[PDB]
């Protein structure tokens, strides 16, 4: 049975909520964005209306085979009527594809629904700054202070640096990055563009980011591994033993691998800068984990917040534990105190 922050009262809708059958009175299920534990329950054989943006739309068709008429494509930054109800998707900044949506309800209340989201001072020039927000839906990942990470930027430097320097002091070295869904394509394209290289990778992968629309995809990647110095690997092999295995496929191309483990937040954080990051090495294996985060930090959170000044709000991650309820509504209320909302 679906639970009550995937409902939208008012409405015939739910947000996020494959994987609870049929839910009583459902006339349109929205899809926030492509990761496994959001659409859960999806399938071919779904036949209720889907709505969700267009890059949502192309993975669900191809990779998930749901057919073509229940998937219902939304542009972004636009008012659009659906069974009745005014709604606009704004860009998450999380992984591509990934939305807010904005609920202008028939009695006059509107709703944020964040799905999963990193707050940027940009989204307080988006359609949000034109009205009020009653009820925000909001993902709480890291509300905590003790969750610091730097900008996207800085990360990226650390990675072009670190992977140029490499294979400047070793052409033959190879670089290896590690990816388990979608999100985080950054770390590896600008990685492969330093080193004048397309990313080569399984053609199941392949597959996945031809549905991105991302600009120039086919000069970026190939399946062809021989022709790339930069491969993708999957999350669960970037360890000694599995870069081990792939460096003898590689039939005496290289004599060396550099691998990046893009994380989210780790408690090594707490203690070291970006700059001070150094890798765990075997013989000829380095490996690094990078801190590159689709999510919020506190300190983003809490800013977007005190600026929307919603009236409540109803939290959609760490709902689990009554001590993760505890914490979370007590900073809201530090929040609200302190803006005086
Ligand atoms: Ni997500």
């Amino acid at each position: 049975t679906c639970p009550f922050y995937k409902k939208i009262p008012g409405t015939g809708f739910t947000v996020d909520a494959f994987q609870y059958g049929v839910v009583e009175g459902c006339t349109a299920y929205f899809l926030t964005h492509f990761h496994s534990d959001h659409y859960a329950g999806l399938s071919k054989h779904f036949t209720f209306p889907v709505y969700c943006s267009e890059i949502t739309g192309n993975l669900l068709k191809n990779k998930l085979h749901v057919q073509e008429q229940y998937i219902h494509p939304l542009p972004l930054d636009t008012e659009c009527i659906v069974n009745g109800v005014k709604v606009v998707l704004l860009d998450a900044n999380h992984c591509p594809g990934a939305v807010m949506i904005l609920f202008y309800l028939p009695n006059g209340t509107v709703i944020l629904h964040t799905g999963d989201f990193r707050a940027d001072p940009s989204m307080e020039r988006s359609l949000l700054a034109d009205q009020k927000v009653h009820m925000l839906y909001l993902d709480t990942t890291y509300c905590s202070p003790e969750y610091t990470f730097p900008s996207q930027q800085e990360v990226i430097r650390f990675a072009i640096n670190t992977a140029f320097e490499a294979v400047t002091l070793n052409p033959h070295a190879l670089v290896v990055c590690g990816t388990y869904s979608i999100g985080k394509e950054k770390v590896f394209l600008a990685i492969a563009d330093v080193l004048g290289s397309k990313v080569g990778m399984s053609q199941e992968k392949y597959k996945t980011l031809q549905c991105l629309n991302i600009p120039e995809i086919n000069s970026l990647i190939t399946t062809d591994m021989c022709s790339s110095l930069v491969h993708l690997l999957p999350m669960m092999q970037i360890n000694f033993k599995g870069l081990q295995s792939h460096l003898k496929k590689c039939g005496g191309k290289y004599n060396q691998i550099l691998a990046f483990r893009p994380t989210g937040w780790t408690h090594s954080n707490k203690f070291t800068r970006i700059a001070d990051v150094i890798p765990q090495t075997k013989g000829n294996i380095s490996i690094y984990g990078i801190p590159y985060s689709e999510h919020s930090s506190y300190l983003e959170m809490k800013r977007f917040v005190q600026w929307l000044k919603p009236q409540k709000i109803i939290p959609t991650v760490n709902v689990g534990t009554w001590k993760s309820r505890s914490t979370m509504e007590k900073y809201f209320r530090e929040w609200k105190l302190e803006a005086g909302y």
